[PDB]
C-alpha cells in the first residue's frame, strides 16, 4: 500500500529528473530566474517602507507611542498569515496561480495604503500588503525548484538570493532620492494631504507589479501537474522547456522525444479539509524528525538574525543620543529686560532666568530646555518648538501668540493670566524629529546589504563544492563567533563595522537553509512545508525585535549571549539534518 | 491608626539598625553562623538518604513499583508540611524554639525510620522526618537575618548556603564509605534483620542532634522579643551581642551605651488562630502584588529546579538500560542432552530449545529469558535467578532443588510432575537490583554540590555590589539558556556536564531569592509569609518530579520546553519585586 505509493514516487522522481537531464539548462531556466527574482525584490523592499517613513507618518498621522512599536511588527505578522496561507494553497491551487493571486494582493493593498489618511486604515492596509507578499519566498523557491537538474541544484538556487538584497538596494536608493523632499504637499481635499512619503510607497509598490507582468508569461511547474494526475499539459511544459531551450542553444532542429510520463461553499470546505490534510501529512511518520529539526533551525536562525539586524541601528542611535546629551550647552543665571530677541538656539539647557518685558519674536527652538525660569509681562510670537520644555517655570500675564507651545512642553508650570492666541497645528503629544539623520540611515542600510554580498558569491560558488550541512554549520559557527565579536563595539564606526561582518557571514548560512529545505521535501508538500517553516521564521523575527530592542542602552551582554547561544542551538541541529547533495530530487 | 501602627515600627527599625551598627560583626555573628549552618546541613542531608538506600531497601523490605516512587515524594510532602507549619508557629513562639522543636522531631523519627523493619512504617517515619526538617531554611534565614547590621546583610546571609552544599558532600561521602559493605547482616530477632544501608541512615540522622546541641547555647533574635512586647531580655540579648562582640575585638572595657528600646490545647488552638491571621493579614492591601509575585517565583523556580534535577540521572539510567539492551544475544534452537552444564550468562535469549536429562548445578542468570524451551527430567540445583523468565515453556518431571526459581519467574509456563524443594528465602516479586552503579550515582551527587560550590560563592560576594534583582534575573536567565542547551546531550558524560552546569547556574539566583523574601516581609510575618512560599515551593517540586519523570525515554523538546517557559515566567515576575539593598530591615 504505502510502500507501493512510495515506490511510484520515486520512479516519477526519476523520470522527471531524466528529462530534466535531457531537456538542460538554457534560455528557459534563466529567463524563470529573472521572473521570480522580481517577485523576491518585491519581498526584499517590503519590509523597508514603514521603517523608512516613519518619521514622516508620525508627522502626518500624529503617532504615539505603542502606534510606531506595531507598523513593523504590522508587516512581520502579515507576512507570518500570508506565508503559511499560500504555501498551504499553492498545493492544491499550482504555485504560479497562487503566486499571481498572492502578487496581486500585495500591489493592489498597498497602493491602498499609499493613499490613505487613517492610522487603523494605515495599519489594516500595510498588514494585508505584507499577507500578500507573505507567501512570496516559498512559491518562489519551490515554483523554480521544479525546473532544475540534480547537478548544480544549489548554486542555480542559492544565485536567487541576490534578489532580497537588489530589493534591499533599491529601496534605500528611493528613499534617499524621494522623501528628503518635505517640501511637497500636494493637496487633494481640505481634510487629507498628501507629502513625499506617499510618493516613495508609492514607488515601493511598484515593483510587485512589474513581478505580476512577469509572471502572468511563464508556465506552470510540470511537477505540480503530474502530482495531481494532469499529464497532458505536463507534458506540453516540458516540451514548451525543451523547445525553448534549444532554440537558445542554436539547433533548434531536434525534437523532443518523450511521449508520456509514467503517472499513478461545499468548494471552500473541500479546501479547507484538502490542506488540512497536506498540514498533518507534514507531520506525518515519514516526516518528524527532518520536520523538528527544521523548525528548530529556522526559529534560531530567525530570531538572532533580526534581533541583532534591528539591534545595530538602534544602538547607532542610542550614541549619537548620548553624544547629543554630551555636548549641551548650559546657561545658569539670567536677567534679561526690555528687548526684542529672537534666536535659532539647539542643544541648549537654561537655569535661574528671570525675563521681564520680553518679546520672543520668530523663533527657532530644538532640545532647548528653560528650567526655573520666571517670565512676566513675556510675549511669544512665530515661535517653533522642538523637543522643548518648560520645567519648574513661572508665566505672569504672558500672551502667546502664534505659537505651538501645546499643554504637553509646560512641565509642572505655572501660568498667571496667561492668554493663548492662534495656536498652529500640530500633535498633542512629542513626536519628536529626525532630520539629517536620515542620510546616515540610508548609507548604513546601504552598506548592509553590499556586506551580504560577498557571502552570497562565496556560498552560491561552493555550494555544491563543499556541501550543504558544511555551509550551513560553517556560517553559523562564524556568525556566532561574531556575536561575541560584537563585544569590542563603542562607537558608530565600530556598530557600522559590526553589522558589516555580521550580515556578510550569516547570509551563507541563510542561503544553505533555504536550499536545504527546498530539497528535504517531496514536490507534493514543497511549498506547504516551506510555507509553514517560513511563518515560523516571521514569528521568530517578530519575537527577537521585540527582545533585542529592549536591550540597547542597559547592557551588550543580553544580546551577545541571547544571539550566540540561539545560533549555537541552530548549528547542533543543523549538524543532525540528512545530507541532500548528490540525491535526485524527490 | 494604621499609620500609626507603621510609623512606630519603622522607628523601631531604625533603632534596632542603629543599635546593630553599635554591636558590629565578630565572634557573636560567626558564631551563630555555623550554629544554624548546622541545621542547614541537616537539611542538606535529608534529601540524599533514601535516594541513596533505595536499592539496598527494596531489597531488604520487598519493595515493588508504586512504593520505591513514594519514598522520594514522602520526604518532599514532608517538608511542605513542616515548612509552613514550623513559619507559622514561629512567628508566634520564636525562631529558636520552632528550630529547636523541628531538629528534635527530625532527628527522632530518623533515629526511627533507622530501626523500622516494614514499608507503611518506614513511609510514616520518613514523612515525620522530612516534616521535622523542612522548617530549618525559613527560620535559619530568618532568624540569622535578625543580628546582621545593613551594611553587609547579603554578603553575610549568601554565606549560609555553602552548608546545604556541604550537607550534600558529606552524604555522599557516607554513603560511598557504608553501603558498599553489604556483607554486615547484624542479626536482631528472628523475624528482624539490620543490613548496612540502616548504619548509613544511623549516620545520617547524626548531624541534626549536633544541630540541636550547638543551638541550645543560642539566644533568642532581639527583634522576635520586641516585636511582642518584651524589651527586658531582647535588651539583655542585645548587651550580651555586644559583650561577646568586644571581648572578641580585644577590648573588653566599654559598656553597652544602649539604655532602653522602644517597644511594639486552648493555647495550642490560639497560636494556630494567630498563624491564620498572620497568613491572611499576608492577602493584605500593602502585600499582595509581592505575595503574588514571590508565590509565581517561588513556583516556577522549584517547579524547573526539582524537574531538571530529578530528569538527569533517570536519563543516565535510561542511557544505560539502552546500552545494556544493545549487549543483547539470541541462540535460536537448541537440542542439549546428557550433560552437566553451568553457565555464568547475561543479557541473552534462548528460543525453542529442547532439554533433555540436563544438570544444572550453580549457575548465575542476570537478564536471561528462556523461551518456547522444553525441559524433561531435568535438574536445577543452587540456581541465582536475576531478572530471568520463562516463557512458552513447558517442565515435565523436572526437579528444582535448592533454586530461587519462584511463581513469578514462569510466564504462561506448564509444569508437568515438577519438584520444587528448598527455595531460597527471596521476594515474591521481582526487585531488579542496583550493582556497581552505586559508585557512579554517589560520583554524580558529588559533582553536582561541587558544581554548586562556585556559584554560591560568587553571589555571596556579589549580593551586595550588583543587587538582589541583578543576581535573580541574571541567573534565572542563565539558567534558561542552560535549558536550551540541555539538546546537546546523548551520553552518559554529556549528562554529567549538563548536571554540573545546570546546578552551578541555577544556585546564584536560589540565593538571591531567600535573601530577597526575607527583606521584603516585617519582622512580625517574616517566617509565616517565608514558610508559606517554601511550602509551595516543595508542592511545585512534587508537580514537577512527577511531571519530568514522565518524559525520560519520550523525547528531549517537553523537558526543556517546560523548563525554559517556567524560568522565563518567574525572571519576568522576578524583575517586577521592589529593590531591598540600602533599605532598613523593617
Ligand atoms: C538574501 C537572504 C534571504 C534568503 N533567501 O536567505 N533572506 C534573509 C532573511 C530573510 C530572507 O528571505
Ligand atoms: C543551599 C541552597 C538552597 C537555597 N535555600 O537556596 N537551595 C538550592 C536549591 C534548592 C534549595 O533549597
Amino acid at each position: 500500500g504505502e510502500a507501493q505509493r512510495r515506490k511510484e514516487r520515486e520512479e516519477l522522481a526519476q523520470q522527471y529528473e531524466a528529462i530534466l537531464r535531457e531537456c538542460g539548462h538554457g534560455r528557459f531556466q534563466w529567463t524563470l530566474y529573472f521572473v521570480l527574482g522580481l517577485a523576491l525584490m518585491a519581498d526584499g523592499v517590503e519590509v523597508f517602507v514603514v521603517g523608512f517613513v516613519l518619521p514622516s507618518a508620525e508627522k502626518d498621522m500624529c503617532l504615539s507611542d505603542s502606534n510606531k512599536g506595531m507598523l513593523g511588527l504590522i508587516v512581520y505578522l502579515g507576512m507570518m498569515v500570508g506565508a503559511f496561507l499560500w504555501g498551504g494553497l499553492a498545493d492544491r491551487l499550482g504555485r504560479r496561480q497562487c503566486l499571481l493571486i498572492s502578487l496581486s494582493v500585495n500591489s493592489v493593498f498597498a497602493f491602498f495604503s499609499s493613499f490613505v489618511q487613517g492610522y487603523g486604515t494605515f495599519l489594516f492596509c500595510r498588514l494585508l500588503s505584507g499577507v500578500g507578499i507573505g507567501g512570496s519566498i516559498p512559491i518562489v523557491f519551490s515554483y523554480f525548484s521544479e525546473f532544475l537538474a540534480q547537478e548544480k541544484r544549489g548554486e542555480h538556487l542559492s544565485w536567487l538570493c541576490m534578489f532580497w538584497m537588489i530589493g534591499g538596494v533599491y529601496a534605500a536608493a528611493m528613499a534617499w532620492a524621494i522623501i528628503p523632499h518635505y517640501g511637497w504637499s500636494f493637496q487633494m481635499g481640505s481634510a487629507y494631504q498628501f507629502h513625499s512619503w506617499r510618493v516613495f510607497v508609492l514607488v515601493c509598490a511598484f515593483p510587485s507589479v512589474f513581478a505580476i507582468g512577469a509572471l502572468t508569461t511563464q508556465p506552470e511547474s510540470p511537477r505540480f501537474f503530474l502530482e495531481n494526475g494532469k499529464h497532458d499539459e505536463a507534458w506540453m511544459v516540458l516540451k514548451q522547456v525543451h523547445d525553448t531551450n534549444m532554440r537558445a542553444k542554436g539547433h533548434p532542429e531536434r525534437v523532443f522525444s518523450v511521449t508520456h510520463i509514467k503517472t499513478i461553499g461545499v468548494r471552500a470546505l473541500s479546501l479547507g479539509g484538502q490542506v488540512w490534510g497536506n498540514f498533518l501529512s507534514c507531520f506525518g511518520p515519514e516526516y518528524r524528525r527532518i520536520t523538528l529539526m527544521m523548525m528548530g533551525v529556522w526559529f534560531t536562525m530567525s530570531f538572532s538574525y533580526y534581533g541583532l539586524t534591528v539591534w545595530f541601528p538602534d544602538m547607532i542611535r542610542h550614541l549619537q543620543a548620548v553624544d547629543y546629551a554630551s555636548r549641551t550647552k548650559v546657561f545658569p543665571g539670567e536677567r534679561v529686560e526690555h528687548v526684542t530677541f529672537n534666536f535659532t538656539l539647539e542643544n541648549q539647557i537654561h537655569r535661574g532666568g528671570q525675563y521681564f518685558n520680553d518679546k520672543f519674536i520668530g523663533l527657532r527652538l530644538k532640545s532647548v530646555s528653560f528650567e526655573d525660569s520666571l517670565f512676566e509681562e513675556c510675549y511669544f510670537e512665530d515661535v517653533t518648538s522642538s523637543n522643548t520644555f518648560f520645567r519648574n517655570c513661572t508665566f505672569i500675564n504672558t500672551v502667546f501668540y502664534n505659537t505651538d507651545l501645546f499643554e504637553y512642553k509646560f512641565v509642572n508650570s505655572r501660568l498667571i493670566n496667561s492668554t493663548f492666541l492662534h495656536n498652529k497645528e500640530g500633535c498633542p503629544l512629542d513626536v519628536t524629529g529626525t532630520g539629517e539623520g536620515a542620510y546616515m540611515v540610508y548609507f548604513v542600510s546601504f552598506l548592509g546589504t553590499l556586506a551580504v554580498l560577498p557571502g552570497n558569491i562565496v556560498s552560491a560558488l561552493l555550494m555544491d563544492k563543499i556541501g550543504r550541512l558544511r555551509m550551513l554549520a560553517g556560517s553559523s559557527v562564524m556568525s556566532c563567533v561574531s556575536c561575541f565579536f560584537l563585544s569590542f563595539g563603542n562607537s558608530e564606526s565600530a556598530m557600522i563595522a559590526l553589522l558589516c561582518l555580521f550580515g556578510g557571514v550569516s547570509i551563507a548560512s541563510w542561503n544553505a537553509l533555504d536550499v536545504l529545505t527546498v530539497e528535504l521535501y517531496p514536490s507534493d508538500k514543497r511549498t506547504t512545508a516551506f510555507g509553514f517553516l517560513n511563518a515560523l521564521c516571521k514569528l521568530a523575527a517578530v519575537l527577537g525585535i521585540s527582545i533585542f530592542t529592549s536591550f540597547v542602552g542597559i547592557t551588550k551582554a543580553a544580546p551577545i549571549l541571547f544571539a550566540s547561544a540561539a545560533l549555537a542551538l541552530g548549528s547542533s541541529l543543523a549538524l543532525k539534518l540528512p545530507e541532500t547533495r548528490g540525491q535526485v530530487l524527490q
